[PDB]
């Protein structure tokens, strides 16, 4: 598709991830009361998102070196193996997030912490900083 | 969280739907060669998107009457029954595209036609003509 379109989709993808992770983080932090049903609901939605195959999102020539409006580093394409590894770590942390969701604030907080680490670890090597 | 993030995720969700439907429509139009594997791949991602529960995308007070940058009509919330109806029509049509996607160009075109009808049916009633 056109580069602009791929970029819009890629950012949209992370917008959804952020939308569903947001209330889990809020609850882990104590900003928002713990609600096990709400927690499980967001958690399961996040699992669906990780099931989606994001290949089309990473069309060659759509890095920050190529088009504006994106924060995806060229590194993503030069290190396909490091990228799938950070993706896999995320997918696994999210899987663990499900059972934890309904077992208490302290457990959800622990699980959320692991997921959060995966967000950052990816950003660190593959997202431009500003 | 705030309207602006709900708005970006909703638009993001449709950007992904469009990204995956795009190659299916081009193949059906004869604008790109029929490739059964690729068709199957895009179809299956579309199925995964229809599984994502979109409830959080439709937070009250996020229609075009409320915030700028959205094309979602207040009608979505006024006619929740009819909206759900349009959504299911889309869900079902997408479910029928999967097996057809790799059965041939004519089969794929017919099925993509059905899906296409659902996109526009929902847009006619619930999306601002912008
Ligand atoms: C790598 C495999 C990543 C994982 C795991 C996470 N994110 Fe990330 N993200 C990644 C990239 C390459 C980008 C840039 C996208 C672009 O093209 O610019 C992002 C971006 C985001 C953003 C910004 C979205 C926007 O509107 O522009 C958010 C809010 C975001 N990411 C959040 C996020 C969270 C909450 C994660 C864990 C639950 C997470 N990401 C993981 C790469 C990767
Ligand atoms: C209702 C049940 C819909 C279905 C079925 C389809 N779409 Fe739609 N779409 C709908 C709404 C309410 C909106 C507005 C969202 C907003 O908040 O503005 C949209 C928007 C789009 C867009 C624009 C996305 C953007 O970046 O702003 C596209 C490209 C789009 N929709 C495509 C699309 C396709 C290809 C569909 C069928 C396969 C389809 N949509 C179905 C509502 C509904």
């Amino acid at each position: 598709a056109d580069a602009e379109h791929v970029v819009e989709a890629r950012k949209g993808y992370f917008s959804l991830v952020a939308l569903e992770f947001g209330p889990l983080a809020a609850m882990a932090k104590g900003e928002m009361p713990y609600d096990a049903a709400a927690a499980k609901a967001h958690a399961s939605d996040l699992v669906t998102l990780t099931k989606y195959d994001p290949s089309d999102l990473y069309a060659p020539g759509t890095s920050a070196d190529d088009v504006k409006g994106t924060a995806a580093k060229a590194a993503i394409w030069q290190d396909a193996d490091g990228f799938q590894a950070k993706g896999m770590a995320f997918f696994e942390a999210v899987a663990a997030l499900e059972p934890a969701a309904g077992a208490g604030q302290k457990e959800l907080a622990a699980a959320v912490g692991k997921v959060g680490g995966t967000c950052k670890s990816c950003h660190d090597d593959f997202r431009v900083k500003r």
